[PDB]
């Protein structure tokens, strides 16, 4: 079926939970043996969210190459994304090592450091120009260059320096600051505006390594971001945009990381975002 009318048909019939449970039943199951090794317990935020072995990002290190991060490679859309958990106190250096080694331009953050009164990820970037951060375990230096605070999101320019080689690179930090503590946003308008700002920066384009996207577990809000981006790109590329099947795209993405889209409300919000976004593109 088309999307907008499949949408109204699920609303009128109130069957979002049944649709979402079908997706969960059909989703791929691949091994994640490296994630579960005892030496990696303090590298995982949640025991039930792990990268598959076949698609995990490897750190360029001979001691321990493990990080909770997955490469989502979308062949028809010609887009790639790295989806990862929010960094932990003992993985902030690994996080920036990955950004460096994978040649990423942009980092997309969809959570606040504190939500619901608890810490959802480490304070992994500097908050003042004159107070830079040094990660001694991976030999990197990170400096805040500029910060632009808007009503729904903040954009930061950061300098990452590899202290071994003295090479430097400019990294863009795109921080969506207004996702509610509970539920999903009422309108997709500010989320779509944010996605378009990331696109306009070059961070999603083939001349750079894959964008790094995270929330707390790296599967819920993060899944909504890449699912909406890929579906809108396919609607631009194909002769028949109504052929784009968001459930099929989501199942394809779940071949590369488990659990993408965590609730039926997130599924409905993803439909809403693609539907509204397709009208603005034209
Ligand atoms: C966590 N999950 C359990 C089932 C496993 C599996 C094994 C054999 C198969 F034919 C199909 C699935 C999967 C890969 O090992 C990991």
């Amino acid at each position: 079926m088309e999307m907008e009318k499949e949408f109204e048909q699920i609303d009128k019939s109130g069957s979002w939970a049944a649709i979402y449970q079908d997706i969960r039943h059909e989703a791929s199951d691949f091994p994640s043996r490296v994630a579960k090794l005892p030496k990696n317990k303090n590298r995982n935020r949640y025991r039930d969210v792990s990268p598959f072995d076949h698609s995990r990002i490897k750190l360029h290190q001979e001691d321990n190459d493990y990080i909770n991060a997955s490469l989502i490679k979308m062949e028809e859309a010609q887009r790639s994304y790295i989806l990862t958990q929010g960094p932990l106190p003992n993985t902030v250096g690994h996080f920036w090592e990955m950004v460096w080694e994978q040649k990423s331009r942009g980092v997309v953050m969809l959570n606040r450091v504190m939500e619901k009164g608890s810490l959802k990820c480490a304070q992994y970037w500097p908050q003042k120009e004159e107070k830079e951060m040094i990660f001694e375990d991976t030999n990197l230096k990170l400096t805040l260059i500029s910060e632009d605070i808007k009503s729904y999101y903040t954009v930061r320019q950061l300098e990452l320096e590899n202290l071994t080689t003295q090479e430097t690179r400019e990294i863009l930090h795109f921080h969506y600051t207004t996702w509610p503590d509970f539920g999903v946003p009422e309108s997709p308008a500010s989320f779509l505006n944010f996605l378009f700002k990331v696109r306009e920066s070059g961070s999603l384009s083939p001349e750079h390594g894959p964008v790094v996207v995270h929330c707390s577990a790296g599967i819920g809000r993060s899944g909504t971001f890449c699912l909406a981006d890929t579906c809108l790109l396919l609607m631009d590329k194909r002769k028949d945009p109504s052929s784009v099947d968001i459930k099929k795209v989501l199942l394809e993405m779940r071949k590369f990381r488990m659990g993408l889209i965590q609730t039926a409300d997130q599924l409905r919000f993803s439909y809403l975002a693609v539907i509204e976004g397709a009208k603005f593109i034209m």
